[PDB]
């Protein structure tokens, strides 16, 4: 496809090598497009970037829903979802590139621009447990804007953060998190 | 000293530029020395910056031995340690030299082997308060290991994913987060 097969690319450069670690040539590499078709769709770096971000974070959240079937107590959706943010292979590939993209692009509106968009999608699965927490009684909390950002991330942190050890390990540790925090909250 | 003096430049020149655009060159240059002298010292750029890495990791561990006299109990330091991870963090001159040298070097085994070694010095300040909460009875936590490695990848998704919001409600989660967490221990 013309602007959408070169999305598949970049994603690809930035899993593979990072965000600065990938530049606009790169892509027009095994893009064979001109600097001008990124014009359009693309206006620059960032958008190319915060773009592919949201797309895929988007397949995750998508899975996320052909999957939360499996758990019945929404403290089982808990779990779970912390469990498959582990295995996916969408959105948290390349949540290092945007580490770096957080400090290579932060003199500029685009954190809070359409990078609030996603900081909204990220922590909505979140938002719903918790808020659907609060219905089914199964706990109940007087904030749960914060503490949904809060499990968000962390749980972000232990993906991230762990991607060395073996994957059994990882998986062990997010589950002994999600006991404590449940187990904090009520 | 003159290889203190390498580590004195070369530090600086990474805080100044990255670590990507640093070139031991430069490095040589500006501490006055030999690409000879300077290979026998650490036989490589990454090499070096994990020694200085070191060096830090060693000036960290001082402060959160000084700065914590200001929290009697664990239940305390860890409510310290957590907040004043955030705060510093906010600052960190070499912070992207840091982020540059992590997706530098995903992958490979070798610059892992030291690599982990140090980052499983930051997991030791934690297992050191969880321990301590243990014998004085704060809390009861069996698997210490696993506890301090949660807390502290949990506490750098805090800490690192947060970074769209104002220094004052972060500080606001993560002590939100720090008593959660404790939370769910006792
Ligand atoms: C947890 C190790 N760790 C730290 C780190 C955290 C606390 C103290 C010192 C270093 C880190 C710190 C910054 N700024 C940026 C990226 C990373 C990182 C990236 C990947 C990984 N697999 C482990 C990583």
């Amino acid at each position: 496809n013309l602007k959408d097969k070169i999305l598949g690319v970049a994603k690809e450069l930035f899993i593979k090598n990072g965000y600065n670690a990938t530049t606009t040539g790169e892509i027009v590499k095994l893009s064979e497009s001109s600097k001008g078709n990124l014009y359009y769709h693309f206006k620059t770096k960032e958008n190319l970037f915060l773009e592919i971000l949201n797309i895929e974070e988007s397949k995750w959240q998508e899975q996320w829903k052909k999957e939360q079937i499996k758990a019945k107590t929404n403290r089982e959706k808990f779990y779970l979802y912390n469990e498959l943010s582990l295995t996916t292979e969408y959105y948290y590939p390349l949540q290092n590139a945007i580490i770096e993209f957080y400090t290579e692009y932060y003199k500029t509106n685009s954190i809070n621009e359409k990078m609030n968009k996603l900081e909204n999608k990220y922590i909505d699965a979140y938002h719903v447990i918790f808020k659907e927490g609060n219905l089914n009684g199964e706990w109940s909390i007087n904030d749960v804007n914060a503490v949904s950002k809060i499990a968000a991330n962390a749980v972000n942190g232990i993906v991230t953060f762990t991607h060395e050890q073996n994957i059994n390990e990882r998986i062990k540790l997010m589950n002994k998190f999600s006991q404590i925090f449940l187990n904090g909250l009520s």
